[PDB]
């Protein structure tokens, strides 16, 4: 699976999630099952990011807390919307709202729940998505255009293919959890 990740995600990718696993005391060449979901999201909110048009996105994830949080509150000072309690993924200029975009091994639902009751943001719009083409978002709007949702799920779909044709995929999918 360390193998896998390596070949199969951008070496920014790799690169920041090992630096996400080390700043809590995780090994990624151990957990390997945590490295390549936390790779496979990172990957899934930079192509979410890409789905409209130029300037559409701002992205939240993948920066270090302080730049996260300075991009989070120098939005909020501009547009005058509410300041989240924790950092989400992206924010919308079009719709003008931030975005927390979840990738699940098990069901969306079940995933959309748990992060609507953590977040618990109420302005912040929930995007999720599973490895087996489901999605579900928030009101039932999913911000991006079908053919951009397809290349997503795509995306996904193909990583799982990858995993299972090297007998990864059994462990990965019930490495999640509740
Ligand atoms: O922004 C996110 N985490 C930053 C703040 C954060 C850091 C640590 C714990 C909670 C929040 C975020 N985290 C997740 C999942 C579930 C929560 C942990 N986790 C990780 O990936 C992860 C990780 F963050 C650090 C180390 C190891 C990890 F496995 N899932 C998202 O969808 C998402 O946006
Ligand atoms: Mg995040
Ligand atoms: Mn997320």
């Amino acid at each position: 699976m360390e193998d896998f990740v390596r070949q199969c995600f951008n070496p920014m990718i790799v690169e920041l999630a090992e630096k996400a696993m080390k700043e809590y005391g995780e090994d990624p060449k151990i957990e390997t099952n945590k490295f390549a979901a936390i790779c496979t999201h990172l990957e899934v909110c930079f192509m979410y990011s890409d789905g409209g048009s130029k300037h559409r996105f701002e992205i939240i994830e993948g920066r270090d807390r302080i730049m996260a949080w300075t991009v989070v509150n120098s939005i909020c000072n501009t547009t005058g919307v509410e300041k989240p309690k924790f950092l989400p993924d992206l924010y919308d200029y079009k719709e003008n709202r931030f975005i927390e975009i979840g990738v699940t091994r098990r069901e969306v639902h079940i995933y959309y729940l748990e992060k609507a009751n953590k977040i618990k943001s109420e302005k912040t719009h929930i995007h999720i998505f599973s490895f087996t083409g489901e999605e579900m978002a928030t009101k039932a709007d999913y911000t991006l255009d079908e053919e951009s949702r397809a290349r997503i799920k795509t995306r996904l779909f193909t990583i799982r293919q990858e995993m299972a044709s090297r007998s990864l995929w059994d462990s990965f999918r019930q490495s999640e959890r509740a």
